[PDB]
């Protein structure tokens, strides 16, 4: 009972799994800004650490990979998925990092990072533990899906 | 620790905590399908059960309860914020039940549901204490914030 698996299938049905039915079965019949595309992808991007504000690094990878707000509208919601984006070619590549992650990081800087500041050794091993394991759970549950199978895939780089 | 909590905290982090911030500094002086609320709530309704798919269960309440599709703007995200209202005099009620609960339930389908079909009373009592550790949590966070002890409930009925 680890809550990175949790949030991992949390993560994956609450978005993952929708944006690969949208890039399968949608994007190829919408216009995206005067585009329509035949190939996409989704790229799951990590927080090189789990630090305080994953939003912040979020923006900031957004903004570092040249990406534009767009949104894909599904019927598996009641609302569309926003997303960012980039063109390259004839493909529709988007990004997103995880922001569900949020919570790891507080429950492991509640258990932790006491009588001190900085991040022990310790922490960082139970935070990279996590890590892994959302990742390998997400990873799981992605090789189970034919869209996400498809279209989906985790990023290697730190 | 515990998955339920980490759940909470990210839910708290990803939604209850920018939604009190927009009912108290934003929606005064925004227009909601054309009219502008001077006082709001925000309710957290819970599944009666822990049952297969959240989003249906949300769907169906918010139609049992007559709201309509609107959406808050924030500054702390790169997208508005989608939700479910209603006017009650002059006040906003919004309503959310938490989709993020989906992988509570899976969890707990991997550990007790098996040699069965439905939810034998230990499977449902693991799963009462989860959402009641939920439940505990996102109070224990809306008390530390002023803006969601000011309008965020957690809903009373089952
Ligand atoms: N780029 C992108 N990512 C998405 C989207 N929808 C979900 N995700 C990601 O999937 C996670 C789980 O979504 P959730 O199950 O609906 O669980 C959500 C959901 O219950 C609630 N929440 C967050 N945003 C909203 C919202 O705009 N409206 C409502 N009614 N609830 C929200 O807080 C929980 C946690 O949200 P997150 O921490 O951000 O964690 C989210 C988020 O990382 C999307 O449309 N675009």
């Amino acid at each position: 009972g680890l809550p990175s698996t949790v949030i991992a299938i949390s993560y994956f049905e609450g978005f993952v799994k929708l944006a690969a039915e949208w890039i399968v079965t949608e994007m190829p019949t919408t216009e995206i800004d005067g585009k329509t595309y035949t190939s996409g992808k989704l790229y799951i991007k990590m927080p090189e650490t789990l630090d305080t504000d994953i939003k912040k690094s979020a923006m900031l990878f957004y903004k570092k990979q040249g990406l534009n707000e767009t949104q894909m509208s599904t019927n598996h919601r009641n609302y569309p998925i926003h997303i960012v984006s980039k063109e390259e070619g004839d493909t529709l590549e988007v990004y997103d990092m995880p922001t569900i992650l949020s919570g790891i990081d507080k429950a492991i800087d509640m258990y932790f990072r006491v009588g001190h500041i900085g991040k022990t050794t310790e922490q960082q091993l139970a935070e990279d533990n996590e890590m892994n394991n959302f990742k390998r759970v997400l990873q799981l549950l992605i090789n189970e899906d034919s869209f996400c199978r498809e279209c989906v895939e985790i990023l290697r780089q730190a």
